[PDB]
């Protein structure tokens, strides 16, 4: 599937390390540890709780959830190179496992998890694939369970410019509106569906990251190339510009089963 594509483009080892430089250790998405603390601030779990992280990446989210709650965390990520990196950071901790697998082919028992959690990963999935995932997610949640998601969203396609279309095409993203996304969750039988466009906050995160990149660019070049620097600088500039003009949006979704 998109495995070899992702492993050999956006999520190369070098690419992942660059992301870590800007998001912080163990994170490859928006706001790293700080945003994660915010996203989980109203979430209640204990040591016996069971957590699924969809697209767990370098594992920072699972580590934080286990650190904060003592919960059992199980991360699934389709990139084997990323999974291997994550595994090497949690070798001592038996309540944190990662597994290399497409979440779509992954099989789980019904009523399994207290929390199903995903941060900026579901944008990789086609529209059809987003639907079957959430139906599988519904099954997997215990009756007392919560689904918790951040994901890239967008304005309708008639408002995309050429550059945004090209970015979405070459990254093989499928981006829908916050409303279209919320619609899928209700269609997949979830209750208490809560949707928020967090683009103002996302823009603040991107700004901190962008400033941080420039402030620490000497340390950056010590580890990476000037080519990788320009590319990253350029990409953040565009995400900042596009969230400002409401073209690219950051969706937050929180839902239950009953
Ligand atoms: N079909 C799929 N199944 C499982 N993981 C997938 C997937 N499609 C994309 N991914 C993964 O989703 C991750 C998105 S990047 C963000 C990773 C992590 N949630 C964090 O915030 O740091 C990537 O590591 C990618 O490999
Ligand atoms: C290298 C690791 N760093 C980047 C500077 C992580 C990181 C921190 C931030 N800072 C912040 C995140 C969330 N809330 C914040 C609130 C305030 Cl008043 C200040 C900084 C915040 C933003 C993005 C980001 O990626
Ligand atoms: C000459 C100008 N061209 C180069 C071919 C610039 C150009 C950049 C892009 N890259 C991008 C456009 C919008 N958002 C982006 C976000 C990120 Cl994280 C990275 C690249 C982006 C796409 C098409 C395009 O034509």
């Amino acid at each position: 599937s998109d495995k070899t594509f992702l492993e050999n483009n956006q999520y190369t080892d070098e690419g992942v390390k660059v992301y870590e430089f800007i998001f912080g250790e163990n994170y490859i998405s928006s706001g790293g540890l700080e945003a994660t603390k915010k996203i989980l601030s109203d979430i209640e779990l204990n040591e016996n709780s069971k957590v699924l992280d969809i697209g767990s990446g370098l594992g920072g989210g699972c580590m934080y959830i286990n650190e904060k709650y003592g919960a059992h965390t199980h991360g699934i990520d389709i990139c084997s190179n990323i999974v291997n990196m994550a595994n090497e950071r949690v070798s001592g901790n038996n309540k944190i496992i990662f597994e290399a697998n497409d979440i779509l082919t992954k099989e789980f028992p019904e009523n399994n998890f207290d929390l199903i959690y995903s941060r900026d990963a579901i944008l990789h999935l086609s529209l059809e694939n987003k639907n079957k995932l959430f139906q599988k997610c519904y099954k997997w949640l215990k009756p007392t369970g919560t689904l918790l998601i951040t994901d890239y969203c967008a304005t309708e396609k008639e408002n995309w410019d050429d550059e945004f279309k090209e970015y979405v095409k070459q990254r093989k993203y499928t981006l829908i509106t916050v409303e279209e996304y919320a619609d899928i969750l209700t269609a997949c039988n979830f209750k208490n569906v809560v949707s928020k466009d967090l683009s103002d906050y996302w823009n603040q995160l991107l700004e901190v990251e962008h400033k941080y990149l420039h402030e620490n660019k000497e340390e950056f070049l010590k580890l990476f190339s000037e080519k990788k620097f320009i590319s990253l600088d350029d990409g953040w500039s565009r995400k900042i510009k596009d969230s400002k003009r409401k073209m690219q949006r950051w969706g937050y979704f929180k839902a239950t089963k009953n």
